[PDB]
This record gives structure tokens, sequence and C-alpha cells, in this order.
């Protein structure tokens, strides 16, 4: 009975049914079930790792490869580098063989519904550019994963601190290598020009952390000593290598947080900032997908 997911949100009056939708529901607890999995653990925690994992790291490991594949153009060009397209046209054709990796034959009708989700998480081959929407659908594709349990509860630490934490590798990659662009005003009041999933389950890693307090991030001799261990402070340093000028110039939502008390206050401001600037503001959300798995249909209780 899967299909392929379709737009809902067409305008502003349907921000409603989604924010009662079975999709946002089980998106939000997704979300929220990953975020308390990861509370204070360092990335180098010990954790299951299942051969789904592995598979779909192998799959974002193609993705990558594609990258190293197709060089940018040496055209003038001044936004985004056209060979994005090329980029995310081998993924367009390529999407399906792909999760067909990951998914069990038994399940085969599921691979065109959950392909959708993968293909609207990479960005935008018209606009080269990419935001939080994009980021999303990655987590919603994860999510597809466990509610056909391909992906197991066993898991939710793995698909942080492996799976998305590499999916984020790949997605800078993309960003330097093509120069692509924020999506929309993400660089204009964001908390970020690119993600902001990773700085929810990044400061819940934080969480009554010995010495590094919110803070502490501003300080790059400090960011450089913990980043390894630390995804809210890789992508701290992450903006430090694309941005020019002082931080609160650049990053001023972000350094505002710094001055937040503890990790425990921040994962509270940002769960929260993630569903008012995010999942509940029309321009950035209406490209959200709703099929079988997460459907539009009012929530079932």
């Amino acid at each position: 009975n899967f299909i392929i997911p379709k737009k809902e949100i067409h305008t502003v009056p349907d921000m409603g049914k989604w924010k009662r939708s079975q999709a946002y529901a089980d998106y939000i607890g997704f979300i929220l079930t990953l975020n308390e999995g990861v509370k204070g653990k360092k990335l180098t925690f010990e954790y299951r790792v299942s051969e789904a994992i592995e598979k779909l790291v192998a799959l974002l490991n193609t993705l990558d490869r594609w990258i190293d594949e197709t060089p940018p153009v040496d055209q003038p060009s001044r936004f985004g580098n056209k060979a994005y397209r090329t980029w995310y046209a081998k993924l367009d054709e390529e999407a399906e063989n792909l999760v067909a990796t990951v998914v069990p034959t038994h399940l085969a009708a599921a691979v065109p519904e959950v392909a959708v989700y993968l293909k609207e998480s990479v960005g935008n081959s018209t606009r080269i550019d990419y935001g939080t929407g994009h980021e999303a659908a990655f987590a919603a594709f994860l999510c597809c994963l466990c509610k056909i349990g391909v992906l197991r509860v066993d898991d939710q630490i793995a698909i942080v601190f492996k799976v998305f934490n590499r999916y984020l590798e790949v997605m800078r990659k993309l960003q330097k290598t093509y120069r692509m662009e924020p999506a929309g005003s993400q660089g204009v009041w964001g908390l970020d020009d690119f993600q902001f999933l990773p700085f929810i389950w990044g400061s819940s890693q934080l969480i009554d952390h010995p010495y590094l307090e919110p803070r502490h991030f501003v300080d790059e001799k400090a960011v450089n000593e913990n980043h390894k261990d630390y995804m809210f402070l890789e992508c701290i340093l992450f903006i430090t290598e694309m941005k020019t000028g002082p931080f609160a110039e650049h990053s001023n939502q972000l350094w505002n947080i710094s001055a937040v008390p503890s990790w425990s206050k921040v994962n509270q401001g940002l769960i929260r900032m993630y569903k008012a600037e995010c999942l509940e503001k029309f321009p950035v959300i209406q490209h959200f997908k709703f099929g079988s798995l997460l459907p539009i249909h009012p929530v079932t209780s």
C-alpha cells in the first residue's frame, strides 16, 4: 500500500492540517526519540552498529564519490557551481537503486516511497541551494526506515552518531565543492546557513559536561580542542571556516545562545526554536512530502 509522497502544504492556511498530521506527530517524536538517545554521550561512544547502518554509510559514500566524479566547472560563474546539477541528476536516476541496497525484497514496493525523501534531502537543482527543509527530509528519510523496521530502536544512537553525522560531512562537502547557496533567508535570521538538527542533537550530547559550557563554543582555541567528540562544535568549526569577520556579526543567533547557562537549556531553547523557525514556517517547510509512512490525515488517537 505504499505511495509516491506528494506535496500537501499549498497555502498558509494548510499549516493547520500539517500540525495535526500523523506525519507531524511522527516526525517530531522521532526527532525527540533520537535526541534523548544521545544525552551526555561523546561521538566516540561505543554504540550498536547494525548492517543497515553500514549499508547506509555505504549509500552516503557513493554520494560522496559522485562529487569527485563530478568536478566543478571552470566557467567564470558566481553563485552555486552548475556541476551541482550534474551531481543531483546522478542521484535522481540512482536514488531507488540505492535505497534498494537497504530494503528487503518483500518490501520492494516501499523503495519508491522511501527514495523520494532521499531525493529531497540534498538541496535544490534549479537554485543550487540548501536549507533545513532539505535536512528535514533526510530525517524523514530515516524515520521511514524505522517505520518499516529496516532501522531499529537499538540503532537510534548510530542513526545520529554514525549515519546522520556522515550525511553532514557529505552536505558540507557539497557546500564547499559546489559553493552552494543558503536556501531563502537561512542566511538572514537563521541559526545557521544550512543545518539545524545537529545543534539539537549536538547540545543534547553536551548535557552535564564537566568543563564545556555553552559560553565556551565561541572560543575557537577551545573549539579546535573538542570538535572530534561533539556534533555541536563540529558545526561551529565549519561556520568559522566559511565566514568572514567576528562571530557576533556572522552568527548572532548562536552568539546569543552561548550566553545561555547550560547545555540543557540550550537544547530546550532549540527544540522550541526548531518548531517556530523551521517546522512551523510556511516558506521553509511547504516542500515536505506526504505518503503512507508519514501521512497528512489527522492524528489517529
